[PDB]
């Protein structure tokens, strides 16, 4: 997990803050899904990742997942949403977890004004 499993971890990056670039630098690559499930029992809409989902992420699967009572109740994946926690350390020695989007990279200037979410 600790790989490059979407990104690489130790990779120098930027990331945005209120459209401005910080330094930061890759401690841990998280790849995780934020999958929008619904209970079909609760009908109950939640958006959680792969780790509280037991089961295929596919629109319109059924799994299980954690509901915020604690238990695992079987429901069905209506949306994925792509995420990742780059916990990234700023040259304040300040570790935060950043999802992608706030990731620049290099820190070309794709970002901070552009973005269009690709």
């Amino acid at each position: 997990a600790d790989e490059p499993a979407y990104l690489t971890v130790g990779t120098d990056v930027s990331a945005k803050y209120r459209g401005a670039f910080c330094e930061a630098k890759i401690k841990t690559v998280k790849r995780l899904v934020k999958v929008k499930v619904l209970l079909k029992q609760d009908n109950t809409t939640q958006l959680v990742q792969d780790d509280q989902v037991k089961g295929p992420l596919r629109v319109g699967a059924i799994v299980e997942t954690r509901t915020s009572d604690g238990s695992f109740q079987e429901a069905i994946i209506s949306k994925l949403t792509d995420a990742s926690w780059y916990t990234v350390v700023f040259d304040d020695g300040d570790e935060r977890t950043l999802r992608r989007t706030s990731l620049c990279l290099k820190g070309e200037r794709h970002f901070a004004e552009s973005e269009t979410l690709d």
